[PDB]
């Protein structure tokens, strides 16, 4: 929607400093993952157990369609939250 957007990117811009996903990038990543039926609302990046089925559903469709467009996002979330939640 909006402001989960705004927040993930302060974020990663912590985590990932310059190195960080675009906001263009983010949106993208958002809707596919609900379209996907992976996900059911912006909130749901909170949730570290249900990070696995998603890597796993990306990556998937990444060797298969052979595109790794949503699966980059998908990384650099995945890497930062990984160790913010690590603290
Ligand atoms: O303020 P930053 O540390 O330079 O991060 C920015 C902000 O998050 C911005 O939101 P906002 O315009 O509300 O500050 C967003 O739109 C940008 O993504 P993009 O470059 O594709 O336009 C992003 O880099």
């Amino acid at each position: 929607s909006e402001a989960v957007i705004k927040v993930i990117s302060s974020a990663c811009k912590t985590y990932c400093g310059k190195t960080s996903p675009s906001k263009k990038e983010i949106g993208a990543m958002l809707s596919l993952l609900q379209k996907e039926g992976l996900l059911m609302s912006p909130s749901d990046l909170y949730s570290p157990g249900s990070w696995d089925p998603i890597t796993a559903a990306l990556s998937q469709r990444a060797m298969i369609l052979g595109k790794s467009g949503e699966l980059k996002t998908w990384g650099l979330v995945l890497g930062a939250l990984k160790a913010a939640r690590e603290e």
